[PDB]
């Protein structure tokens, strides 16, 4: 059972992106992982999962950001990245085609 509290995680940007994806961002759903690239720097953490929502970048509130201004908070965040996220696969979930919350609470992709 993966937690549901919010969590403050570290990402390492070194010389490349952070290694993730994001989706949502209209009208205020939020802002949502999407994919992480193995061996990036989110992954590398060993925090992050697709289905997290993610509050905010360096302390900018981000729960209701449009796609278009995540990114760019998440390009302007420099070397050292906090993020607060929280994990919200059923919301989540409406965002993926074919894609459902399973009763052990884990994203599956028909």
């Amino acid at each position: 059972d993966i937690p549901r509290e919010p969590r403050r995680i570290v990402i390492h940007r070194g010389s490349t992106g952070l290694g993730f994806n994001i989706v949502g961002g209209e009208d205020g759903e939020g802002i949502f992982i999407s994919f992480i690239l193995a061996g990036g720097p989110a992954d590398l953490s060993g925090e992050l999962r697709k289905g997290d929502q993610i509050l905010s970048v360096n302390g900018v509130d981000l729960r209701n950001a449009s796609h278009e201004q995540a990114a760019i908070a998440l390009k302007n965040a420099g070397q050292t990245v906090t993020i607060i996220a929280q994990y919200k696969p059923e919301e989540y979930s409406r965002f993926e085609a074919n894609s459902r919350v399973d009763s052990s609470g884990r994203i599956v992709t028909d």
